[PDB]
């Protein structure tokens, strides 16, 4: 059967009531009904690694970033699942700081699989659960629904799901009543149902695209090397998108 | 037949040169060997009111907003294609205002259909197109490509394609000789075999969702008054999703 | 003798009632206590030309974008407001396309001022009045007072000011009864209070930065070509910060 | 003594070379210079705790969240430092999660000096410095100066400053050569001249407003009940601001 992974990306360690986690528990059932079987996982619960290391830096300095964790068993999961709903809570009108981690380590799905010639995580599904006290759901649903399409997810209509309260600080969902707030419990229905219908489309009909081979076509018809001239005599800022300044060419 | 609609919301009126044109020649023998219809419409070069009205508003101060214009035309032209792109020039690390103007009065198309119970551009696709002197892409793309999926689009993977040049006030995508930029010549590629591919699924498989049941459902488990509390007591804006001040009893 | 200038930027003509313009009735009052001059305009009941035009386009197509409007009218007012407040409601998380217009056509300018060597509107104010039915305050406001700052506004603390009602589809401010919400209330006061303090501030020890010697100094530091290899031998959109392609050198 | 504190926020643990650092080496010298006393900190070498924990919160699960880090240490460091610059990578279009994490836990300061009443970070000056491979530069100082100038922060014009490659993977500022880049340095010198002008002037006049008087003239305008009827009738999600729906009557 298709799997739906339910991220709860808040900062509070189970089993700390969380308000994100009333959307959370008004989705499961209905991916329930549609046969898509649902696993929760609060990363925050789980040891996963935030410092990055590659062999261009130090590597003594890298010893704690190359340690051991729990990041290959979530993303073992996130590979296996059809679809991924990021249930985040707000801060600082972002994702919180552990969605943020998880998309930083995600973001290494930008190369191969040797039979697609597709990222890895081509022809997968992505939803949106999000709760704020009061503001920053459009604006985090368009930078992590935006990242998740750069790594291969689809995204259906109406796939991002949130509660607010109005303008001010609080109080959030649960003191806001927001478990029976007309608009939420609708936004969740339609991204159920929409992120579903999808999942089982690409399940059927994945995409075929060989981004190799549009990578090469792009190859033939394109230059190894970018260079423009600047106009270093003016401490202005305004854009200019014809300057005359001359083109460049490169040495041998 | 599928068809493909590319607005070039630049703010020059043809046929002044548009950095964004760039990428949409690119982009239309892409479609065009997919088999996709395509048409490219200037949106500036059409006259497209931007006052707004309704009956809340004084009668005589629409006068203007309700005159007859393009916008008609031009919706029929987006309600008939299957795959819109957005082909935008970015100012203040936004879409353009052209492009503004557009999505704005396009956000009538909220309300239902028939027959599907579904918004009326449910099961289109949306891909972008944008170009800039030195940056915004991804933030206009998260902010674009957000709003049309609350509309009814969908949006497959890699579907935003750009050019860029460096920090700086530009030059533009002409004078960069951004149609020998292989990053973006890829992107391009990548974004018109992934709509064309989701367009051609969408067409056999449409969504069935019910958007009128999803929302009786909702009625059904929901409040029809949001009522809060508020902490008048103090200067401080640091939010506090637990305020313990007391339910609000609500009369009938 | 101080004054600040106040845009509102809804789209509909007056005498229409605007949400928005609730918020700005409570600002005039607290400006003028404060011993400030303040004009209100609704830059919608002005005639500003929206399309652009310069050398670079054909001649016939500008002659729309190069007609008389009002925009030589309305840019003076800002250049000599020594407070510049938008006032703007929210349309698809972004300011309204009114406030983009006037936005875009202020980006336009190209002087530095030849005895205090700073763009034009160095050593003014910025502050912000929103208004939405739900969502997008402060992702406007990271927008617009961005753009600001970079054309020469300085920022106070608090220096933005909305309301929103919960997550839905309204109502508004005036049935919301926004004009007694604490929150917004109180942060039109703090907005107030501090942007009236950092302009005269400001009009006492203005800054004395001479950008034309900052952009000298940057001059003899640095190259006036910027050139890159790039790796054509890939479909992955994996960041590398190294990438290990060789130098480019330029030949003059 | 003006101290300005510079967090660089990238998430290799030194040694490491950073991008960013490239930056910061460019602006230490110039802020000495201006006679301001300047620390580089690096966030990410720190052990600071990422979970959240208040009382309302899971006593036995939020001991790690309470476990003794290095935060106050560094927060100790941001209450004296009179200017804070953020040096931020750009991750996924915005600051890295080791930046969000720092934001998050400064925004979970409740204080208001009793003195002044106000906020314990106001008159202090904000400045930014961003690196990137390609993208996200105004977006970035959009969301980090807004939430800067919630906690009390002044932003003096210009105060951004930033190094991009064009539109691609890479490389980035050190293969790039981003120290020779015109724009990139006449930007670091802006910022450090107007963050020490601002600085110099507030340390002077500080803002005299009294937050608590404010949030009082506000609480006798306004309601302690925040209440508004829904539409539970519709799927539609068209924005309405007046619905005609009726008041909410609130009961005693
Ligand atoms: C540091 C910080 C910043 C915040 N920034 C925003 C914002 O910018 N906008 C908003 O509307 N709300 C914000 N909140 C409230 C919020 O979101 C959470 O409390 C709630 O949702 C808890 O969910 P949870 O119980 O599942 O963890 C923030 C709270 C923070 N601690
Ligand atoms: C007022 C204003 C603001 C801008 N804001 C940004 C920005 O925030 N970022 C960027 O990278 N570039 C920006 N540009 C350059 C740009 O985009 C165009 O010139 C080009 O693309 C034209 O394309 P076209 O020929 O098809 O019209 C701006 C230019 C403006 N006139
Ligand atoms: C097309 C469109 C889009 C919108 N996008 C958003 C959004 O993204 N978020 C929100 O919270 N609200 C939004 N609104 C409501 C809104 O803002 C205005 O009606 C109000 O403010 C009126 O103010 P006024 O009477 O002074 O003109 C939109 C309304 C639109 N017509
Ligand atoms: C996971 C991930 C995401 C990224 N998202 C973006 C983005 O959205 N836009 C950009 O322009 N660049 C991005 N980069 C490159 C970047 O910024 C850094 O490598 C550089 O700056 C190193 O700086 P440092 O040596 O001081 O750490 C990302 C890199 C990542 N590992």
């Amino acid at each position: 059967a298709l799997k739906a992974l339910i991220l709860n990306t808040t900062l509070r360690r189970s089993p700390s009531r969380s308000q994100t986690q009333g959307l959370i528990d008004k989705a499961v059932p209905l991916y329930e009904k549609e046969g898509i079987e649902t696993e929760v996982v609060r990363v925050i619960d789980h040891d996963i690694e935030q410092e990055y290391w590659d062999d261009y830096d130090d590597w003594n300095a890298g010893e704690k970033a190359r340690r051991e964790d729990e990041w290959p068993w979530l993303l073992e999961k996130i590979r296996e699942a059809d679809i991924l709903v990021i249930a985040t809570p707000i801060t600082l009108n972002m994702c919180t700081s552990a969605a943020h981690v998880i998309l930083e380590k995600l973001n290494l799905m930008d190369e191969l699989n040797g039979d697609t010639k597709q990222f890895p995580l081509y022809n997968k599904v992505a939803g949106l659960l999000m709760c704020g006290n009061e503001d920053g759901a459009h604006h985090v649903a368009g930078t992590v629904l935006n990242n998740l399409g750069r790594l291969g997810y689809s995204v259906p209509p109406n796939a991002a799901a949130y509660w607010l309260g109005p303008a001010g600080t609080g109080p959030g969902y649960i003191e806001g009543k927001g478990d029976r707030h007309f608009h939420t419990n609708k936004l969740i229905r339609f991204m159920v149902a929409n992120t579903s219908h999808l999942a089982r489309m690409l399940q059927e009909t994945p995409y075929t695209t060989d981004l190799e081979a549009c990578a090469q076509a792009a190859r033939e018809e394109s230059d190894d090397v970018f260079a423009i001239r600047v106009n270093v005599n003016t401490p202005a800022i305004r854009y200019k998108r014809f300057q005359k300044l001359g083109e460049v060419k490169v040495e041998e």
